[PDB]
């Protein structure tokens, strides 16, 4: 029914045809004095989104509304805010949708490495409710996680900051992504090239590192100050050596990235920084020796701090992400997912078109 | 014979009996214009001595004189030495006993990781000479490699401290080891026991990691404001979780340590640091999904100006090591070498009486 009782959204049904979610109804997480609830006008389709919905982060609890960069508006604030939000104001949501916000790691803003935290999507709450949200008119949020978002920046081009482009940011701020930084981008799918972009943004000589050319450009015209072509180089790491700071690699999967030349191109103190989590089966794996004077880390999300962070950077200097809007709907999604997982995407898909689609 | 021609030291034979070296009278390195020859007085058994002498390293071109934390006194200048030692001066060799010196890596104080480098034995230099050097009368080493040693440090107490200690302080320093953080030494050994002080001695909170508790004692002598016994956990990263900034694993092997439950003690940015080079059919082995946060890396020695830095640290707030000394010989080598193994020493060998042992 309407809105109060229960939310819809193109929701998947089985893993088993994960490709063609279907309109469902229902109920919302139960609502407590700090949640608050958006009408939801824009989403960016997130690669994760494709690999919990084939189940490659393993059997979920289904119905299940998929889709966390969300952009939408303020409908119904509860009793305890105090975040500063109004009704009616643009805000946004990302992956995470709830903490303890008591912990240190909260207080001192790391709360995607939270005790407690919670996805957006496909996690149970403590108290059961297993979090929705995203391809749907409405979703219910913890205050602490919706952000007001800039008035320059347009929604369907806003909305992958939510989670990809935070994903890239978080580690490129906290590894000194910056002036006179030499910096690699290892993957440009939909958040390695956010990353490309949000790189040079912060003035760091960004280097963009694929397998093919059929790239090379994009990435250049994203600005990548350089671009390497893997399947042309035989041992990349060679011929790069000793250039890197940072190398974030943000790849859907993390088998055709051989880890044991990738350090030869780290700087003394260079640190390598991978933002994938592949279909369970897989694991890093790389040549012990290699990590000499060289780290290698995984990193999750972002603190909403540095989400903030980026939206105003993003929206500073005027950054325009590649983004190709889609209806929502039983089909926009599947294209979207048919198309995600050919990887036919200029990057990023917004899915757009909420208010023509779920009526009253 | 004499000095200038030929040097005499007590060397391995053959890796069958890496346990009985001979006294041997061998040709030094043909000597350059930086070069330095140093009347050996002092030389710390480092466990890498061990390995190497075994062949856990690989197969190496015998006789070989092993030894490489070295304090004796300099005997003779090369023309163009400008470093400013004077003759007859107290100086220090460590494991570099080469480096180009003109790359970057050298310039910026990373001469560890030169692309030239050479260590002070088993080596051969980029003319051929296999670095020898150690459990000998007199060693030949480039002037950049060759250091001052303050006045108040003993011999015994100082030459431990140009392998061992710099391997430990080098990523301390370098990862902020200091007043108000958390640091682990794994393996309260050799080089576990200097990084437990030299930890300390910077303001450090340090925690000394072993398996048995056997080491509780002499830990807590050192002044380690905690002690942890991994058998006696069962999960000591889980009631440790979140506490460390950075650890330092400084262990013999890397078999006993599981790399899959230490990543939880480490603070969101801690980091894992290993000192280790374990029998090469060895590989640090862990649970990839665990780096969220916390990276892993390897080190090597130290810079020539952190070694520096560390003997002046250990000068000023009077650092003793513990050091057990043993005479210089087929014999002494022999129990030092056996005991190494066994691991009967109280942290430190410090072979001495270099005097009477190799006369005229
Ligand atoms: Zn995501
Ligand atoms: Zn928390
Ligand atoms: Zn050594
Ligand atoms: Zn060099």
């Amino acid at each position: 029914m309407s809105y109060p009782e229960k939310f819809e959204g193109i929701a998947i049904q089985s893993h088993e045809d994960w490709k063609n979610p279907k309109k469902t109804k229902y109920d919302p997480k139960p609502f407590y004095d700090h949640d608050i609830d958006i009408k939801i006008e824009a989403c960016g389709v997130c690669g994760s989104d494709i690999h919990c919905a084939a189940g490659h982060w393993g059997n979920m609890k289904m119905p299940l509304v998929v889709g966390h960069e969300i952009v939408g508006k303020v409908v119904k604030l509860g009793p305890k805010s105090n975040s500063g939000l109004k009704v009616g104001q643009r805000v946004g949501v990302g992956a995470q949708v709830f903490s303890c916000l008591e912990c240190d790691r909260c207080k001192n803003d790391n709360e995607p490495y939270c005790t407690k935290f919670v996805t957006t999507y496909s996690q149970p709450y403590e108290d059961g409710y297993v979090s929705q949200g995203g391809y749907a008119n409405y979703v219910r949020v913890h205050e602490h996680f919706v952000v007001p978002i800039p008035e320059n920046i347009p929604s369907h081009l806003a909305a992958p900051l939510l989670c990809g482009g935070l994903t890239v940011y978080s580690p490129l701020v906290r590894n000194g992504c910056g002036p006179g930084k030499k910096v690699g981008i290892v993957g440009l799918g939909g958040i390695g090239s956010m990353g490309t972009l949000i790189s040079k943004a912060m003035g760091a000589e960004t280097y963009v590192i694929s397998r093919s050319s059929r790239k090379r450009e994009d990435a250049m015209k994203m600005g990548a100050d350089h671009y390497i072509a893997t399947l042309e180089e035989g041992d990349w790491g060679e011929k790069y050596f000793d250039t890197f700071d940072l190398i974030v690699v943000c790849a859907s999967s993390l088998t055709d990235i051989d880890f044991n030349i990738m350090p030869k191109a780290m700087k003394v103190g260079g640190r390598i920084v991978s933002i994938s989590i592949p279909e369970q089966h897989e694991m890093l794996s790389l040549k012990p020796y290699g990590l000499k004077a060289v780290s290698i880390s995984y990193s999750a999300l972002g603190s909403i701090k540095e989400l903030n962070q980026l939206l105003k950077l993003v929206s500073e200097k005027d950054i325009k992400i590649w983004v190709e809007t889609l209806p929502v709907g039983e089909a926009g999604v599947h294209e979207a997912f048919e198309r995600m997982e050919k990887g036919d995407v200029r990057y990023r898909f917004t899915l757009v078109g909420y208010d023509k689609e779920f009526s009253d």
